[PDB]
């Protein structure tokens, strides 16, 4: 009793009896060991987890600067869900909402604060959107007397974070990279909630524009007497465009748009998981605290010019890599990554014509063995064998990681091609 | 141009032209100005906060080791939200789901892998248990062919988290400190979804037992047809009662107990704010990364040794208060604190009788100029002009502070004796 | 003993025996508890004290950088008692006095080193200085050959570290904000020791000046044959007046002002408490180590630009706060705070004329609620009817913090403003 | 202008112009340079000062665990000065002062708080002291009515401290290791203020014992009407006797000793420099804040065990060293270091009957060369060509460094053992 005791005083962190056993799972421990040997055998599986820095699969933020560091450990615990319990982080929080609301041209605000929600993340902000423009939509249809069970949310072809919302929100759903002008209200004719086209959304890379469909929205009110309202489900586009690029028109610059909602955590530099909903005037919305100290501070610390000047790097980055890439092989770029069109990311498939010997899903592999989490994909269509490869590109990916990818991917590209009875590693 | 620029560089942090301005707010900012800056500028509104230390109103936690620190910044970024991108976050989850399920009895899982669900609050947690519920009584009584407008979901008084649900859900909701065990099914016997009795909840005091109207769902089974199921919404208790009160029955030890929901940054250690919620087995079940790490880690530092010495510290302190408090003056505690009923707090009220020249809302405010954020409320009935005040204790609140906060009430007694015209300050 | 002192081995800190009593005062304790509990018994007492940020009362440093911080940690130790044990402490001591005994105008010192003296505080200081003075009076007069009991030190009306000294070395105390150049030496035209005039001392804002009653000690001179010396006590005017004003005659650029006495830590930034004394030549005098260097450090650092900068950057926020609290209420500003006339102080009263509902001293109390120690005073007279508040700024003010004070203010305004029944809160 | 203000950004800290130049001195500096420049400059200045780990020649401390040290930089601003502005320091300065006056056996007080006085080093508490019974001495005279103008205060042989005062404040002083017991009142039968025996003093090294004296102090109370009292100038015995020899008798437990003073940076373990004064209870004075923290908090966490401990090491490496040298050489130790007798340390002189080619003198450089501090002096007497050598043993000096000390003694012997004419290198 007494000995082993001592044993465990002083001992080496690999000599105690403590360590020697497997972790805990199936049940709850009944006693407790040294707090060292308990974060040792944390931190070791967290090892075993990976490398961040090289998972190109990601959008999420991957660096942070030594001052957000200390806010965030500063505002571990306090939150902003009530007044005054913390009166200082919830008035941040509404200087952000101002900020925000600001930089996608809002009307000015008349009492002198703006209207908008932080969320934990987009599906809060999506779904919070969703059933707003329903509220609207059927108190105003009710005021127009004519019973409700068949309404239709247009557009949004396999976004599902606004599918769950019309799969439990007793909504029916009925909707070139993107849709036509006309066929959008063919569609969408007479009875409609709204429609929702995205904006440097994960899924659609680059930009579905809506000033070609405004047009059709007015005309279509000129010709019948519907009126429908809009909102841009603008994941990150909302966080790039008006820095990178200003002048292409998608905020409320146009009178229809009724509502924008953005992640703050993809673009945003903020680091927990965030969201951003912000309405037009207060007579849009109906009848009815870590992440924004973070998002001050890098408001405060960057600004437009900082924040343009980093997306444009990661630009830049994207740029080089596909311009590259395109002459190391028979490649058919169709996400390049230029400012004015999409975001920084380079999505590519093999040419159409010929196979090298071997697929790009194998290649994905010759590059993991270095690390790099360069993910392959299929997409879902009429036709499920062209395959394509994404190599997004982000804040903290320096134009010396992509030298080193190149290099990489050079050298896989040789194993590959001697080989050649590789062709289908893939499942 | 360059003279203030090289005032700008080389300066104290109180001399540059930067600092001088007022903060940024109803606009975003056009330039950039320098790190350190803008972090002061940050750290000054934090410290206007207050000091969350002596806020006596919260649940919450204040204070977690270097161990959790370092490991929480170790995961600051990487996400649980898939399996391959980060593999062994999802694996430490599933442990602690099963931990979870286990602690609170349930059948041993056949596959080897229990059912649950992290989550980010308890209000997902209620939502997410509400509708599982309310599936399983549509599905089932469908399969019976009767149909369905007339769903009251009984109990749960002042619980807002499930008021939400059906307010929005299309649901009717009809309903000594607790209820009787017959009135209960009274308002139930034949149509319910389910029945919420709460344990620990943030307003209720004491535990709402399940034990005595378990009997009453057995015997009203027995009498009439309806069999109708429960749920627990055990806010604080799911992470006490099986530590410092084992042998009362609550968990999945009664037969009809199929869900239960808890929420893990109250008195489950863990920083993040996050809940659980835990099903029976499959069959319950309809048919549709920061905190698990940290919750995980304190679970095996500190197990059920820890966790019984920790909460039967803050229920000893408790109980200290409250008899100090108790022949301080006339009072009348309505929620004591012992382990056997309620969670560690005080809760206690004017005497019926008289008024001491002081109501307790001044109390509050004399306390409050040292820093004490120890709440008065008015409680919730058809009698409104009757105060209390909540002494709540918590982890990071050790004796001389209860004994520091004793004191300074003394001096309030005095100075507000002493000045009698202080009789009616809140409002 | 076994288990529970392996109980003390794997502990967190809130679950220890140790921590469950109360803490030790009205003995010894008998044995030894473990160091973490200690710090934290002893962290939590200094969180009580309050916020020091915030306490505007003071005129003592707040913040110092991390560069002064370490230096301090490296010097705890060490002693600049003499040469033969630390001999460079003791160099950088007498290196600094040079500085000071240049910056306020010494006849340059024919052997290369300047004289003066650091000290503990402004106190030991004064009674050097005032020591020093009395024995040179003596010494001299008694060369007259006169006997010398009546001895009158004029001036220093509410100053009690010089009353100290006439309360005990023998001396009586003889003596519209300043006293007119004629009664001065009206009260000391023959028997006089010295002549002390205050430089923005702690309880005389603004500068009391020496020219104007220089030209009467000349022209007394050249009247009667009494030459009498001065002792300027410049508590903050010796580290303010000669960065941001410097054309005033104030030092030895005067002939008579044989020595100087000022304190480092109010606004001379050193960071422990210190002070200085300068005498004119080695004529003057009578026949009979962490602050000096972090004032050496800040010395180098900022010399005449950075302290110009900082000082001034005090009197803006100071004229800031003036204008705005000005425009607030019916003020009279007694102190209004330019840097022509006073060191970076607001002090005002209620107007002559009318109360408006509520004292000066009961706004403090709603300033205090959110922690902002701003005090309210009478004034010691003849006339006690009117109460001032001083809200003395300092280096680690901001303005936008300035302007938080102002928006307390404010809600304190309006809260005080409603409800009408707290005419006199404070005794 | 430009381009060399660019290379003052980007350069290492030895390529800058700032650096080139030598520290400024005989004026004050008319720009700032880098802040970073002045640290390096300032820190290379401290290590020429020298090591301050080896100085054998100090009582003071020399280390502080981590826990002390962070404490110190958090109270590194406040102070005790008056009630309200710090309020939890001046109750902590309090406790100890119950403490100590515990320590040294005094009455218990009634109210419940003790009499004393914390003080920024020793000489202002023997000067406290002092005038103190020359108050009650002067009183008493008063009510008796003869004339008071030849008052001799007794005993202090070499201490200045004291003979500061009697130089000052109008006081004659008239006066084996120590005084007998009769000769003591032999100068002092009638007239007399107060009797003065140290205890430990940093000159007397062993105690001058006071129970020798009071049974004289007695005894000529019984024999001839005058009653004297006594004040012990304990500056290093105050904090030692209590712990490592309890049972000798020097402390309240006599009845004529009214005060006692001490210092607590000696051996109280306090880092800063700090004194206390204790009085025996409110009959015994006249009519009329970081050192607290560090001290309070070694109180806590040492506690008799504790220092019983760290004092009982010193003095066995005290003994330790004696040994071993008086093994060396032809030595005759007058002070050995005994715990009943006299402080940790070694006082030694060659002997009287020979000289063997070297002095002690010249041996202590030889020490010099390798960092040892270990002076020799010579004492003041009728013979002044004996000299002595003293190697303090203190708190941070274990016995491994004993012996290196040890080791470089032996090589020193060797190398003027061979070399003679090293016979005289002390002046």
């Amino acid at each position: 009793q007494v000995t082993d005791l001592r044993s465990e005083l002083l001992d080496s962190r690999f000599g105690a009896k403590s360590i020697s056993t497997i972790a805990e799972s199936k049940r709850f421990p009944l006693h407790e060991m040294r707090d060292d040997v308990a974060f040792q055998i944390i931190n070791d599986e967290l090892y075993l987890d990976g490398n961040a820095r090289q998972n190109l699969a990601t959008f999420c933020q991957t660096w942070d600067d030594e001052n957000v560091h200390k806010l965030m450990d500063l505002s571990i615990n306090k939150n902003w869900i009530d007044k005054e319990e913390y009166p200082q982080s919830a008035a941040i929080d509404l200087r952000c909402v101002n900020m925000v609301a600001d930089l996608w041209h809002a009307p000015a605000p008349k009492n002198g604060q703006a209207v908008g929600t932080n969320t934990i993340g987009s599906s809060e902000a999506c779904m919070l959107g969703g059933m707003a423009m329903k509220w609207r939509w059927r108190k105003r249809m009710e005021a127009a007397g004519k019973p409700t069970d068949k309404p239709n949310l247009v557009c949004g072809p396999v976004q599902i974070c606004w599918h769950k919302f019309a799969r439990y929100w007793d909504v029916e759903l009925r909707e070139q990279l993107f849709m036509d002008p006309k066929r959008m209200i063919e569609a969408c004719d007479e009875n409609t909630i709204g429609v929702v086209p995205t904006f440097g959304v994960t899924y659609t890379g680059n930009y579905e524009f809506p000033q070609p469909l405004h047009d059709a929205l007015d005309k279509f009110q000129a010709d019948t007497g519907i009126d429908i309202d809009m909102h841009i489900d603008a994941a990150s586009g909302g966080f790039l465009a008006p820095f990178v690029a200003p002048d292409i028109v998608w905020d409320f610059r146009l009178p229809r748009v009724k509502s924008i909602s953005a992640s703050g955590h993809k673009f945003g530099l903020a680091p927990l998981g965030c969201g951003w909903v912000i309405w037009r005037d207060e007579e849009a919305l109906p009848q009815e605290a870590g992440q924004v100290i973070a998002q001050y501070y890098e408001f405060l610390r960057l600004g437009r010019e900082g924040y343009t000047k980093v997306q444009n790097a990661s630009y830049q980055v994207a740029a080089y890599l596909a311009d590259e890439i395109a002459k190391l092989g028979p490649y058919e770029f169709i996400c390049t990554g230029r400012p004015d069109e999409g975001i920084p990311a380079v999505c590519f498939k093999l040419k159409d014509g010929e196979d090298p010997g071997y697929t790009l899903y194998d290649l994905s592999e010759r590059l993991r063995l270095r690390g790099w989490q360069v993910p392959a994909f299929t997409l879902g269509g009429e036709a499920t064998d062209i395959v394509v490869m994404r190599i997004m590109c982000r804040r903290g990916f320096e134009m010396d990681f992509a030298e080193l990818l190149l290099e990489d991917y050079k050298a896989s590209l040789k194993y590959l091609s001697d080989h050649p009875k590789l062709q289908g590693i893939a499942q």
